[PDB]
């Protein structure tokens, strides 16, 4: 039977085994999915050990960059992302890395939440691997503009440089942002601890601007609270992205697309329990 894991640390409370087990039941796939705790400094060793017999695995933060360096081959979107969240063993025994995070984000935004991206003004906050992993699929939807803003503008400038040829992406310091936009995407890890950037209230036009946090928790994130208080038209966290990036990985592995809606329904029911 084919074996899959989620690599992580800590990984005890992972939702991924439930998610992929439900996918597998839905789509009649004969596989097992478990957690694999990797010591924070021994990820590559753990992955090599697993892939002696294993078929694939998801890779969680903080291991996505190391996974990018470990792979024998990379998909084009993983190459552009500089980060791998999905590992697959090929028939010749080599290890291939993909990145489904961007696909998951844009699918959740456009299909699940019905948010239009084409012709719109998009702002993304941050400039790490989280941003690099989603720029390409956002630009593929042909926005009017995609602004990257970050604490240190040089990191944003470097990202804009890498994706310049793919669309109207530009970097900006926060001091220049004031006009409302259509969509604000938060990609800053530090924001969970309250380090929000110095963004103006005016970026949110009440009843128009959509705010999407790539982060999620049981409770609304600081960014989500900020957006809600300003009357954003829709306020979302990263739960749908989690489900959709997983579904995309499942498809990469198995060649069938599972239905995420009843899986998200179960995840939300469990969150409601609290």
């Amino acid at each position: 039977m084919d074996q899959y894991v989620v690599f992580g640390n800590p990984i005890g409370h992972s939702k991924s085994p439930l998610i992929h087990r439900l996918f597998a039941e839905q789509t009649g796939q004969d596989l097992e999915y478990a957690t694999l705790l990797a010591p924070l400094d021994e990820f590559s060793d753990c992955a090599r050990g697993f892939f002696k017999q294993g078929s694939g695995g998801n890779v969680t933060v903080p291991f996505k960059e190391e996974a990018f360096r470990l792979c024998d081959s990379l998909t084009p979107r993983a190459r552009r992302a500089g980060a791998v969240n999905t590992l697959s063993k090929l028939a010749d025994g080599t290890l291939q890395g993909d990145n489904t995070d961007g696909a998951g984000l844009v699918r959740d935004l456009t299909v699940n939440a019905g948010v239009e991206l084409a012709g719109k003004r998009i702002l993304i906050l941050g400039a790490g691997g989280a941003v690099r992993g989603v720029l390409e699929p956002i630009l593929a939807h042909k926005p009017q503009s995609l602004v990257i803003a970050n604490r240190t503008v040089e990191k944003a400038e470097q990202l804009a440089r890498e994706f310049d040829e793919l669309g109207p992406v530009v970097a900006s310091g926060f001091a220049w942002l004031q006009e409302p936009v259509d969509v604000i995407i938060n990609a800053t890890s530090a924001s969970l601890a309250g380090e929000l950037p110095p963004i103006a209230d005016s970026l949110v036009e009440a009843g128009r601007t959509v705010c999407y946090d790539m982060m999620y928790g049981k409770e609304p994130t600081p960014f989500c609270q900020w957006a809600t208080k300003l009357g954003a038209a829709k306020v979302l966290d990263g739960l749908g992205m989690l489900a959709e990036q997983a579904a995309e990985a499942f498809f990469i592995w198995r060649g069938v697309r599972p239905d995420t809606a009843p899986v998200l329904a179960e995840l939300r029911r469990q969150l409601a329990r609290g």
